[PDB]
């Protein structure tokens, strides 16, 4: 690492404006930046991947699991890496949920067009009406 840069002055205004939640009074700051890199390096994973449109989608790949059994440690992870994600595919948004929806929005595409192949496991089938 020479010179090492996550939000540029740009993405700095916006982050600043996101807020951690949609019902809070606080919005985000340096400190999460910070923080959230601390306990990456914790992970096996370096902080490096924060300042990348490609480790920072990496990162909620492992936690979105991990989100059914994760602490509150791993709550302000995903969510502060999900606001810092957002930044760096050029997505605009106002609170930290608002960034898990587009996430989920664009990943509930991808979907079907992942495995065509593993997704006949269970059994499901459409609904069936009449008019
Ligand atoms: C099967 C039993 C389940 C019961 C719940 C048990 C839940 C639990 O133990 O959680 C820790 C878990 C395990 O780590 P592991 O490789 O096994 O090595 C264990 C060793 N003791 C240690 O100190 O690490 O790690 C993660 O958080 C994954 C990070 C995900 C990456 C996301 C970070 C950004």
């Amino acid at each position: 690492g020479a010179r090492a840069s996550v939000l540029s002055g740009g993405e700095l205004d916006k982050w600043e404006k996101i807020r951690l939640r949609p019902g809070g009074k606080k919005q985000y700051k340096l400190k999460h930046i910070v923080w959230a890199s601390r306990e990456l390096e914790r992970f096996a994973v370096n902080p490096g991947l924060l300042e990348t449109s490609e480790g920072c989608r990496q990162i909620l790949g492992q936690l979105q699991p991990s989100l059914q059994t994760g602490s509150e440690e791993l709550r302000s992870l995903y969510n502060t890496i999900a606001v810092l994600y957002c930044v760096h595919q050029r997505i605009d948004v106002k609170d930290t949920k608002e960034a898990l929806d587009k996430i989920e929005e664009e990943q509930n595409k991808s979907k079907k067009k992942a495995q065509q192949a593993a997704a006949d496991t269970g059994n499901n089938s459409q609904v069936s009406q009449n008019y």
